[PDB]
C-alpha cells in the first residue's frame, strides 16, 4: 500500500475525466527532475576527468525535449530563454508551462542546494498560441510546484486538491508519497531574508526585522535561517512555519524574483497550503503579469506572520 | 589522467613511508562517507514505505563499526556518544579520530544540506589508551576534514601539504580529485551569522555585522547567507570566500559548536587552506581541551575578513 | 523524442479508450520489475555483512502487493504459491494474472541471468472470482511478457500489436523503448535444448538434434547455447533466431515448464514476434488448462525450424 | 565485521611487503572493472536515446587508461589490440598485465552474462619492455581472476593463497567479500561445451560425452549447460562444479579461445581452487607461448572429471 507518484497522477486523472493529456504531461515532469537529479548528483563526472581517456543548460534541454515529446503543451516559457517556446504544431497540446529548469545555479559552485520551479496553465482562448498565452495571473494555475535536489530529492506538487510531497528513491527510480495534503504552520520561529541588504530595505521590512530580534513583548526571537536558494528556502518555510522574503531594493525597485516561473509556482504552493503570499500591497496570484520575465517582490509564508508584517506595511501607508 | 581518493591517499603514504596504517583508517573512512551519503540520499526508502516483502543513530553506527575493522584506531570520540570508545585491543591501531556523524541533524526534514566531519590524532602517551588521549589541541592534528552531503556530495580532506577537494561519483562509487591544493581568497564578500542572536551579541560582533552592512566608505554591503548547516556555510566560505560566525551568546556563554569534533577539523581545513580560524581572543587550534565535549566561540575565514572582526575585538579590550 | 514505456502504456491505454485499469496495472508491474532488478544486481549487500553492525520469496512480495496496490486484478497466480491469490474484495479490479516472480532461481547462486515471466487475462464471467478464472488458454491473453536481469535489465511486452523492447536506464529508473513491432528471423542458426537428457528424448527430438550437428544436405551445423534459464535462452530465441526446446522426459512425461506462467507468456510473445510455439502435438496457445500449475512440453523459436523439427514429429507420427 | 576488496588487497600488500605498487595496480583494476560494470548496465543509455540536452572499445580504453595511471604496469597485452602496448617511462612500473576487457561480446545483442579476464605478470628480464615481456607460461603468473557482469557483478581473485570472490554492492561502490579461499567440488555432475561441433571432436571428447549421457553403470546423467560466454561457463563451474571444455576443431584447430589473457588467467584460478586445467596433453600454465594472441585448447574444471577425460585421452594415444 505505497504510493508512487505515477499511480497518484493517474488515479487523480482518472477522478476528473480528464483525457490524459495532463496525466502525460506530469508524467513527462517526473522523468524530466528525474533526469535532472541524476546529473547535479554527479554521476558520471569521472568520464569528464578522462576516466576513459553547462548544469544549468542541460538542465534546460532536458525539461524543454521531455515536455514537448509529451504531445500537451503549446507555449514553453524558461527563465533561460529570452523568448517563449511555440511548439510545433505536430506535437502541440493545450498546456502553457513556467519554469526555472535550474534555481539557485549560483549556488552550484558551492554545492548547495537547487531545485527545478514549474507552473502550468491551460491556454484560454483559441487563436495561434503566442507568448500572450502564458501572461495569466497565477491564479488561473492548473498545477504548480517544485523539485528540491538537497540532502534528498523531493518533488513537492500543489493541485486544486492540495498539497502532497514525494520523496525521489534513487534505487528504483521512483518518487514516493511521504506527505499528504500538508498545510502549513499558523505561527513559526523563522524568518528569512538577505539582511545584507539592510540599506535598502523599506521602513516595513526594516521594523518587522527588529521585532523579530527584539521582541516587545519579550517573546524568544525568531531564528535566521537563509540558504540563497528560493526552492531550499521556501521549501524549509513549508515544512517548518515561518516566513520568507525578498523584497524590493536597489536590485531593482521591482524585486529580483521572476513572477512567471518563480513566484507564481510558490504562491500557488503556499496558498495551497494554507498560508500567504503577498508583494506587501498585494496577492501576488492576483497580479496580471505584462511581460514573461517581469520581476516581483514577495513575501511567503505562515498566514500568522505574513499578516503581522502586512499590518506593518499598513502602519507605514 | 583521473586521480582516485583511493590511488591519492596510497600515493601519499607512500611518499610517507608510513606502514599503511593510516591509509587503512583513510580507506575505512571514505567507505563510510559513501554509505552514509547513500542513506541520505533515502536509497530505499520505498521500504519503509512498504513495496513489501534515526539517520543519525544509522550514521553512528557505519561509522564505528567501519572504523573499528580498519584496525587502526584505539580511541573514538563521537558527538553522539558520552563516552569516548575503547577499541578492543584486537582491533587495536594508533589513531584517535574524534567525529559528527551527521552534522546539522535538525535540517535533516528540510532536506538541507548536512555533513560529516573528522579530525584523526595520533596517540602520543602510550598508556592503555583512554580519553585523555583525545585531549589534544586541534594543532596537532595528523588529518581533518568533512563530508558534505549537498546538491553532490563533496569530501575535503586536508593534511600538512595541503587542502584537496573529492567529488563523489555515485554511478562508480569512487571519489575524484576536482580540487588541489585549495586555497580561500584573501577576502570575501558573504558574512554567515545567525543574526536571530543581535539581541546578544558582544559588542565587537555588534559593530563587525554593522559594518558589513553599512559600509563607511560607501562600498558594496556584503551579502548574507546562513545555511545553519556548518558544513554547508564553512563550505562555501572556504570556496567563495567571506567569514562564518558562531560566536558566544547567553543560551550558549561558550558557544554551541564543539571544540573536538566540529570547530577544530574546520579550523584545521581552514588553516591549510590560507584563512585563519579564532575564538575572537585566540586561535581555535592552539586550545587545549579538558572535556571531549567542550564547546567553542569559532569565527573563520578569509584572513582579511578574521582579521578586520579581530582588530575591533581588540579595540573593546 | 524518446519513448519511456510509461508514455507508451499511457498512449497506448488512451488509443483503445480503456478506463485506465489496464494502464494502472502495467505501471505497476514496471515499478515491481525496477524493485525486483535492484535486489538481483545486489544493492545494499554490504547491509548483510554487517557493514553498520530470499531472493526468490523476496520477489514474489514484490509483485504480490504492488500488483494488489493497482487496484487492477482480482485473481494473482504464482509459481510460488500453492493456491491462487484471491483479491480482496477492496482493490478488486477486472484481471488476473499468472507470473513466475524470478525463473532460474537455481542460477542465482552462479549469477548466470535470470527474470520475471508474466501473463495477464481478463475475469471472463461475472461469479466470485477464483482459481478458475485463471484457467484459460492462452489464446485469451490481454498482454504477456517479461523482464530479463542479465548483462542489462530489459523488459519485452506482447500485446495485440506486437512485441515491443524497453532496455532499463537504472541511472534515471525508466524503460527506454529500444526495439519496436520485433520480429523473429524465419530461420536461425542456433538450437538450444539440455542434451544431458539424451537417453530420455524420444525420437523425434533425437533425429532433430542430428540433423543440426550432421546435416545431410552439407549445409553448416548450427551453434549450440543453453544457459538453463529460460527467459536467458528465450530472449536469445527472439533476438537472434533459432530454436529452443524443453520436451518430455523422465522429468514428467508432461515436461518442466508450467504452462500458465512459463509457457504460454513466451509463446505469446513468440507468436506475435511471428515465431511459432508448440508442444509438438498442439499449439502451447490452446491448451485448455485444468491444473494452475500443469505442466507442458514446449517447442519455439523461428518459424522454418519448429516447422522441420513438426515434419520430424509426423514422420514419426 | 566486514571486508571490502580495498581492504583485503591493502592488508595482503602489508603481510607481504610489497612497495605498494601491486596494490596500486590492484587497486586500479577495481576501479575499472565498477566503471565497466556500469557501462555494460546500461546507465546513461537515456542520452543515446535522445533525452536531448562500442561496449568493448570504451571497455578497452577504460582498462588501458586505468592500469596506465596506476605507474604501476610497463607492458599491457589486449585481445582488442594487435601489438603489445608499451608504456611511456614515466608512467612504467614493473607489471605486464594481460587482459580481455570484454569477453563473450558476440553476447551482447543478447544481454547474456560477460565479463573481464586479466592475468598479472611481473617483468622478469629488465631490458627495454616489450612483446617478449609478456611471453611467460601461466605457472608465472602473479595474480589473476576475472570481472562476471551477470545477474549481479562478481570479482574472483586469485593469488599464490588462493581464490576470493567480492560481490559488488552497486549502492557504495564496493567489492564485499563473499566467498573466502575457495574450493571446488571433486566432481561434478554438469557438463558444458558446444555439442554443436560434435561432427568435428577428437575421439576422446565423442566419448567422454557419450559416457556423461549414458553412464556405463546406470547412474545419473550429467546436466549440460553453455552460456557461450566463458566468464559465465567457467564462473558457474567454479562454483558449482563439472567440467568445461573448449577442444580443437577444424575451424580452430588450436582452439578458439586465446592463452594470455582466457586460458591462463582461467587455467590460474582453477589451479588454486583445487581444480586442473588442461590441453588434454598438457596442463595450460607450463606452456610457454611464442604469440601474444596465440590460442590453445582448454579443459578444466572439477578434478575427478577432468582426470577421468584424461584418462579417455591417453587410452586413444
Ligand atoms: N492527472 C491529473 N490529475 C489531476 N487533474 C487532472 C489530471 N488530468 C486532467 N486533470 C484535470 O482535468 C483537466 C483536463 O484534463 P486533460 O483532458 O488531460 O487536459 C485538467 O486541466 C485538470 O483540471
Ligand atoms: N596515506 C597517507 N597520507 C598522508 N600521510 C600518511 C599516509 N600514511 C601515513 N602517513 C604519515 O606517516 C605517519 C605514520 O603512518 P603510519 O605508519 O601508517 O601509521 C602518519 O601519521 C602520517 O603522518
Ligand atoms: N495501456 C493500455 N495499452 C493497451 N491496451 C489497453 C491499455 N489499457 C486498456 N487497454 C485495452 O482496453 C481494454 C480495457 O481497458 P481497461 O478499461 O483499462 O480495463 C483492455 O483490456 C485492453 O484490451
Ligand atoms: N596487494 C598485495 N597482495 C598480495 N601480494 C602483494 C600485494 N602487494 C605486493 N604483493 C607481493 O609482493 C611482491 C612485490 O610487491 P610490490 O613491491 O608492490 O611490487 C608482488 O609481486 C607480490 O608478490
Ligand atoms: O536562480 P538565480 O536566478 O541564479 O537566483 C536564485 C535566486 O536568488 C535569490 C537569492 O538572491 P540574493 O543573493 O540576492 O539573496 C534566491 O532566493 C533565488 O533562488
Ligand atoms: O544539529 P547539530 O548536529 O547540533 O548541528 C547544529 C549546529 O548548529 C549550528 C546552527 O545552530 P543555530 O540554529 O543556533 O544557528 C550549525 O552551524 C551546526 O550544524
Ligand atoms: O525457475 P525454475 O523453476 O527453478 O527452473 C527454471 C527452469 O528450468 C529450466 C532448465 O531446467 P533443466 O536443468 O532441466 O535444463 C529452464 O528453462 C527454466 O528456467
Ligand atoms: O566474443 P569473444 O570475446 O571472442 O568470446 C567468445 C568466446 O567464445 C566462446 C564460445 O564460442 P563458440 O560460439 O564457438 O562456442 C566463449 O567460451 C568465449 O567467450
Ligand atoms: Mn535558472
Ligand atoms: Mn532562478
Ligand atoms: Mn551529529
Ligand atoms: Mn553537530
Ligand atoms: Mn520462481
Ligand atoms: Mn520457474
Ligand atoms: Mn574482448
Ligand atoms: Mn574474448
Amino acid at each position: 500500500n505505497i504510493v508512487t507518484l505515477t499511480r497518484f497522477v493517474m488515479e487523480q486523472g482518472r477522478k476528473a475525466r480528464g483525457t490524459g493529456e495532463m496525466t502525460q504531461l506530469l508524467n513527462s515532469l517526473c522523468t524530466a527532475v528525474k533526469a535532472i537529479s541524476t546529473a547535479v548528483r554527479k554521476a558520471g563526472i569521472a568520464h569528464l576527468y578522462g576516466i576513459a581517456g553547462k548544469l544549468d543548460v542541460l538542465s534546460n534541454d532536458l525539461v524543454i525535449n521531455v515536455l514537448k515529446s509529451s504531445f500537451a503543451t503549446c507555449v514553453l516559457v524558461t527563465e533561460e530563454d529570452k523568448n517563449a517556446i511555440i511548439v510545433e504544431p505536430e506535437k502541440r497540446g493545450k498546456y502553457v508551462v513556467c519554469f526555472d529548469p535550474l534555481d539557485g545555479s549560483s549556488n552550484i559552485d558551492c554545492l548547495v542546494s537547487i531545485g527545478t520551479i514549474f507552473g502550468i496553465y491551460r491556454k484560454n482562448s483559441t487563436d495561434e498560441p503566442s507568448e500572450k498565452d502564458a501572461l495569466q495571473p497565477g491564479r488561473n494555475l492548473v498545477a504548480a510546484g517544485y523539485a528540491l535536489y538537497g540532502s534528498a530529492t523531493m518533488l513537492v506538487l500543489a493541485m486544486v486538491n492540495g498539497v502532497n510531497c514525494f520523496m525521489l528513491d534513487p534505487a528504483i527510480g521512483e518518487f514516493i508519497l511521504v506527505d499528504r495534503n500538508v498545510k502549513i504552520k499558523k505561527k513559526g520561529s523563522i524568518y528569512s531574508i538577505n539582511e545584507g541588504y539592510a540599506k535598502e530595505f523599506d521602513p516595513a521590512i526594516t521594523e518587522y526585522i527588529q521585532r523579530k530580534k527584539f521582541p516587545p513583548d519579550n517573546s524568544a526571537p525568531y531564528g535566521a535561517r537563509y540558504v540563497g536558494s528560493m526552492v531550499a528556502d521556501v521549501h524549509r518555510t513549508l515544512v517548518y512555519g515561518g516566513i520568507f522574503m525578498y523584497p524590493a531594493n536597489k536590485k531593482s525597485p521591482k524585486g529580483k524574483l521572476r513572477l512567471l516561473y518563480e513566484c507564481n509556482p510558490m504562491a500557488y504552493v503556499m496558498e495551497k497550503a494554507g498560508g500567504l503570499a503577498t508583494t506587501g500591497k498585494e496577492a501576488v496570484l492576483d497580479i496580471v503579469p505584462t511581460d514573461i520575465h517581469q520581476r516581483a517582490p514577495i513575501i511567503l509564508g505562515s498566514p500568522e506572520d505574513v499578516t503581522e508584517l502586512l499590518e506593518i506595511y499598513q502602519k507605514h501607508a
